[PDB]
DNA sequence: GCGGGGGACAGCGCGTACGTGCGTTTAAGCGGTGCTAGAGCTGTCTACGACCAATTGAGCGGCCTCGGCACCGGATTCCCAAACACA
């Protein structure tokens, strides 16, 4: 399955007012059996994907190193 | 021994400052010349310090006193830690 999908996931089990980091994504994905050491790039560029489809909203920081949540509009 | 909160450490981004390289300029390095100030050595003779015996008073041990400082309690003050009002 694609990481678009299992960042949506995790960030949708972990969903709160803040927004999952992604130390608690790269946690959670490799809860989730996903080598998060090798694909680190893949997801940085996944995640950047899902921001600039929209689907994630940055709520702190600039790029990866930011706080996320999905986009509820 | 325990609760917890701040700091250490991890991860990321970015932007500019440092490394690499190239061409130009500059002055370091080498050699060579010349000059003279001063370092190094020597002889003299003289004032200056070591040595010694005698004198003595300055300093050291021993006693004694009191005041400066330590201590205690009581009052004064001064930073403190969140909670509240209010943005």
């Amino acid at each position: 399955p694609p990481v678009s999908e299992l960042i949506t996931k995790a960030v949708a089990a972990s969903k709160e007012r803040s927004g999952v980091s992604l130390a608690a994504l790269k946690k959670a994905l490799a809860a989730a059996g996903y080598d998060v050491e090798k694909n680190n790039s893949r997801i940085k560029l996944g995640l950047k994907s899902l921001v600039s489809k929209g689907t994630l909203v940055q709520t702190k920081g600039t790029g990866a190193s930011g706080s996320f949540k999905l986009n509820k509009k």
